[PDB]
């Protein structure tokens, strides 16, 4: 299964960043966020995680991006940015 979720965060600056390290993978396609940075922006929003996948920035499609188009994206973002992400597979498993 897995989790569609809305975040939406605020810069209080232009130039500010989000705080979020964004990577591709070879083996499928999108971007994801590997980490978020300590104390930034992302992480006091305390909603976003580790290999979430990002499929939208401000209503534009990134289900097939890269991270260049994001941080373009964000680059040149208003105050405002919602992220919509997807969230894989179950966070308790006992094996």
């Amino acid at each position: 299964s897995m989790e569609i979720l809305q975040v939406a965060l605020h810069k209080r600056d232009s130039g500010e960043q989000l705080g979020i390290k964004l990577v591709r993978r070879t083996d499928e396609p999108g971007v994801f966020i590997l980490d978020l940075l300590e104390g930034g922006l992302a992480a006091q929003d305390g909603r976003l995680s580790s290999n979430d996948r990002v499929l939208a920035i401000n209503g534009h499609d990134l289900k097939y991006g890269t991270p260049e188009l994001a941080a373009q994206i964000i680059q040149a973002s208003g105050e405002r940015v919602n992220l919509t992400i997807a969230r894989p597979g179950k966070p308790e498993i006992e094996l």
